[PDB]
C-alpha cells in the first residue's frame, strides 16, 4: 500500500529509559504509531474507501495486487478517533472511542524515528515497565509484547509497500494473523471471509507469521507471560490453513506455536497472588512494576514491585518441576501435566533464543476477544472443563464473561496505562532514571 495525506500523521511522543551496566540510565525519546488495520484505506485519487465495514471494494480491489496499486493508508487522529494519548513516559489506550465511528482498541508500536521502528535485543537484558490494570475487567487484555518485525515495516522487501513503519505496516505474530488487510505489500482481499460476529473484520487468504514474546497479557483478574517460537524467526507470509493458529483447520499445522509456554500464577495454583484488593499479594487496583529478565541460558525470570516491596514470581510445583523460573524444565513439565506439544515441536526455548538474540519491536495493545472471549486468560477454558482438570482454571471470571458486544457497551471507558519503560542489561533497570 502507498500512503495518502488527506489526514496528517503525527505520532504521539513517548520517552523511555536505556540503562547501562555501569549503573546509570538515560532518557530516550520515541513515539508510537497505530497499526495499518485501524487506518482509513481509500483510493489514491479520491476519498472512495477501498474497505468499508468488513468488505472490500470489488471494483478498486479485484485482486491483491490491483488493490495495493489503487489503495493507500491515511493518517490517524490518535486521541479523537483512537483514544490514544501520551504524557511524558506514560501511554494510555482507551477501550471504546466514539467519534464519527466507533473504535475498539488499538495496536501500537514504539518508533525509533518518524519512519522506523525501535528494535530491542532482549537476550542478556531486562525490560521493566509500570502498569495500571485497575480499569480492565474480565474479557479485556492490555498487552505489552515483542514481535520479530522489520524496522522499516517491510518496505525494503516489498516495493509495493511504500507506506512503511510511519503508517504501521509489517505486523506479524505467532498466531500468523489472517485478519490483516495488507501483508507483504499486497492487500489480503483474495479469500476474504467477513466475520460473522464482527462488522469490521474478516479473515483473508494469507497470514503474517513471526516469533513473539508476550511479556504481559493481562487485566485486573489474571496475567500471563508467554514465549512463542516459530521455525522461521522473522516475518513470513503463510497461506490459508497452512497458517495454523485460530482461524485455520489445523491449529498446529503452521510454522509457529500459537499456544506458547505460558506462565499464569493463578493457573499454576497460587490464587492469592494477583488480583483486585488487599487480600492479594499484588493489588491490581493500584499501579505495579513488572520486570522481565532474559538470561543467556534462554530462561526467563520475573519479579514485581508494588509500594516499594519486591516479589519474585511465585513458586510453582508442576509434576517434577519446582521453582519460579520459566525454563526448559518448566515448559516440559507443563506439556506433560496440561497437555500439548506445540511449544516443544517448534523448538522450545532454544529456537526462541534465536528471536531474542535478534531485534524485536515493542507492541502495546488493548483488545477484546471475538474468538474465545478472553476465557483462556481469566476463566475456565475450555468451558466444559472442571477445576479437577489440570490447567483448566486460569482466573476467577465467569465462563459467560467477555462477550465483545456486552463489554463494549458495559465498560466503554475501560483503559490501560503503561508507563516508565526502562531497558538495559540484567540488574540495571532498578537504578536511577535520567
Ligand atoms: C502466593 O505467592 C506469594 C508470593 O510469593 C506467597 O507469599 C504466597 O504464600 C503464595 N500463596 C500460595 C497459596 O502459594
Ligand atoms: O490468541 C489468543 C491467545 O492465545 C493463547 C496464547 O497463549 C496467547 O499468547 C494469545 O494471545
Ligand atoms: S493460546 C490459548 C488457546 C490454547 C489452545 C486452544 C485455543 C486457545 I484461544
Ligand atoms: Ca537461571
Amino acid at each position: 500500500q502507498s500512503a495518502c495525506t488527506l489526514q496528517s500523521e503525527t505520532h504521539p511522543p513517548l520517552t523511555w529509559q536505556k540503562c547501562s551496566s555501569g549503573g546509570t540510565c538515560t532518557q530516550q525519546t520515541g513515539s508510537v504509531v497505530i497499526d495499518a488495520n485501524w487506518r482509513w484505506t481509500h483510493a489514491t485519487n479520491s476519498s472512495t474507501n477501498c474497505y468499508d465495514g468488513n468488505t472490500w471494494s470489488s471494483t478498486l480491489c479485484p485482486d491483491n495486487e490491483t488493490c495495493a496499486k489503487n489503495c493507500c493508508l491515511d493518517g490517524a487522529a490518535y486521541a479523537s478517533t483512537y483514544g490514544v494519548t501520551t504524557s511524558g513516559n506514560s501511554l494510555s489506550i482507551g477501550f471504546v472511542t466514539q467519534s464519527a465511528q466507533k473504535n475498539v482498541g488499538a495496536r501500537l508500536y514504539l518508533m525509533a524515528s518518524d519512519t522506523t521502528y525501535q528494535e530491542f535485543t532482549l537476550l542478556g537484558n531486562e525490560f521493566s515497565f509500570d502498569v495500571d490494570v485497575s480499569q480492565l475487567p474480565c474479557g479485556l487484555n492490555g498487552a505489552l509484547y515483542f514481535v520479530s518485525m522489520d524496522a522499516d515495516g517491510g518496505v525494503s522487501k516489498y516495493p509495493t509497500n511504500t507506506a512503511g513503519a510511519k503508517y504501521g505496516t509489517g505486523y506479524c505474530d505467532s498466531q500468523c494473523p489472517r485478519d490483516l488487510k495488507f501483508i507483504n505489500g499486497q492487500a489480503n482481499v483474495e479469500g476474504w471471509e467477513p466475520s460473522s460476529n464482527n462488522a469490521n473484520t474478516g479473515i483473508g487468504g494469507h497470514g503474517s507469521c513471526c516469533s513473539e514474546m508476550d511479556i504481559w497479557e493481562a487485566n485486573s483478574i489474571s496475567e500471563a507471560l508467554t514465549p512463542h517460537p516459530c521455525t522461521t524467526v522473522g516475518q513470513e507470509i503463510c497461506e490459508g490453513d497452512g497458517c495454523g493458529g485460530t482461524y485455520s483447520d489445523n491449529r498446529y499445522g503452521g510454522t509457529c506455536d500459537p499456544d506458547g509456554c505460558d506462565w499464569n500464577p493463578y493457573r499454576l495454583g497460587n490464587t492469592s497472588f494477583y488480583g483486585p484488593g488487599s487480600s492479594f499479594t499484588l493489588d491490581t487496583t493500584k499501579k505495579l512494576t513488572v520486570v522481565t529478565q532474559f538470561e543467556t541460558s534462554g530462561a526467563i525470570n520475573r519479579y514485581y514491585v508494588q509500594n516499594g516491596v519486591t516479589f519474585q514470581q511465585p513458586n510453582a510445583e508442576l509434576g517434577s518441576y519446582s521453582g519460579n523460573e520459566l525454563n526448559d524444565d518448566y515448559c516440559t513439565a507443563e506439556e506433560a501435566e496440561f497437555g500439548g506439544s506445540s511449544f516443544s515441536d517448534k523448538g522450545g526455548l532454544t529456537q526462541f533464543k534465536k528471536a531474542t538474540s535478534g531485534g524485536m519491536v515493542l507492541v502495546m495493545s488493548l483488545w477484546d476477544d471475538y474468538y474465545a472471549n478472553m476465557l483462556w486468560l481469566d476463566s475456565t477454558y475450555p468451558t466444559n472443563e472442571t477445576s479437577s482438570t489440570p490447567g483448566a482454571v486460569r482466573g476467577s471470571c465467569s465462563t459467560s464473561s467477555g462477550v465483545p458486544a456486552q463489554v463494549e457497551s458495559q465498560s466503554p471507558n475501560a483503559k490501560v496505562t503503561f508507563s516508565n519503560i526502562k531497558f538495559g542489561p540484567i540488574g540495571s533497570t532498578g537504578n536511577p532514571s535520567g
